């Protein structure tokens, strides 16, 4: 309790310091924006996704990391499921347009992920390059990661992520029908009008071994996730100026950090990333739906029994995409069985010792 409250502080991002961050950040992606939408450009129709404000681009428990998206808005296209997880799509055009530079990223019939990655992130580089005001680089490419990250030091060192993305506002893919399960939480209307906005689509990046592995791309529901963490209480007025404070966020922010944490001192945890974690307290979320089941007064009985929910998932290799019910996220083919195991002896030693990893 006081223990986790003073971790708390740590993590909760100081207005001042992030409003230093927003200066640079902004500046350095317009400018990458405007390079991107001139005339020369394979990608003058790309828009950034939130657009406005600068808390919409910040990661929870990370002062030092922004994620931004590139998404550009193509013509009708037609998805085809790449396997059966759901998850993973091979994107064609209805009909390939004549003067589209999109074309150009045309493997036969199927549009590149990796060639446009490539593209994307050349003129990432270039521009980064001419950037002299203030340090920026392009850090090396992540494997399976969608975005080109940008470095930028003045005089500490921050993150920027910038993924590309397809933007579709045709309706969403088949697999999703029976996820986004918000019903008991936050209704049916809010259910029914997230699934009336765009879905986005980014390339897989993954060297997985299939003839289609650099023309596959992965479905991407960070605007709805955004909107879920933002919009997260049974009541409308939750975490609001005249409402009731909640600890949904606390519990995610303690436990993204706890895996963090776990992870920078044992590679066998490589496998495991904070999405696992949001995925968990999005079905955490729908299992105890009421805002007094998340009252700040029981953090610690809050923050014990997401570990326990979560150990559940470890212990049946059972975690369903939040969005996407059949892809398990937690299936042998993704995630060892022995790697689920050691995560689950690392939390109950953590969880029985007064997080001793916290110190
Ligand atoms: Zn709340």
């Amino acid at each position: 309790p006081d223990k986790l409250k003073k971790v708390l502080d740590k993590l909760r991002l100081d207005p001042k310091d992030i409003s230093e961050a927003a200066e640079t950040v902004n500046k350095v992606v317009e400018r990458l924006l405007r390079r991107m939408q001139k005339r020369e450009s394979e990608f003058k129709g790309v828009e950034q996704l939130l657009v406005g404000s600068f808390y919409e681009k910040v990661k929870i428990s990370a002062p030092n990391e922004f994620d931004v998206m590139f998404k550009l808005e193509v013509p009708r296209i037609e998805l085809q499921e790449y396997y059966e997880t759901g998850a993973f799509y091979l994107v064609k055009f209805k009909r390939i347009p004549r003067g589209n530079p999109l074309s150009h990223f045309l493997e036969g019939e199927v549009l590149s992920a990796t060639k446009m990655l490539s593209k994307f992130r050349k003129i990432i580089k270039e521009e980064v390059k001419e950037i002299k005001d203030i340090d920026v680089s392009v850090e090396k490419e992540k494997p399976g990661s969608p975005a080109v990250t940008l470095l930028i030091r003045n005089p500490e060192e921050i993150s920027v992520d910038i993924i590309l993305a397809l933007e579709s506002k045709g309706s969403w893919p088949i697999s999703t029908k029976e996820g986004l399960p918000i019903q008991g939480w936050l209704g049916t209307k809010v259910r029914t009008n997230l699934r009336r906005e765009p879905f986005y689509l980014v390339p897989k990046n993954a060297k997985d071994g299939n003839s289609f592995q650099g023309e596959t791309w992965r479905l991407s529901f960070s605007h709805t996730e955004k909107y879920i963490l933002n919009n997260h209480g049974i009541e409308k007025t939750c975490c609001e100026s005249s409402g009731a404070k909640c600890c949904r966020m606390e519990c995610l922010m303690l436990m993204k950090y706890l895996l963090e944490q776990l992870k920078k001192e044992f590679q066998e945890l490589d496998a495991f990333c904070s999405y696992h974690v949001k995925t968990a307290i999005f079905h955490m979320w729908t299992q105890d739906p009421q805002d007094s089941q998340w009252d700040p007064r029981n953090l610690s009985s809050c923050f014990d029994k997401l570990l326990a929910f979560f150990l559940e998932c470890l212990r049946t290799e059972k975690l369903d995409h939040y969005f996407i019910p059949k892809f398990n996220l937690f299936s042998q083919e993704l995630i060892d069985r022995k790697s689920k195991e050691f995560l689950s002896k690392k939390i109950e030693y953590e969880r029985n010792n007064g997080f001793p990893i916290f110190d």
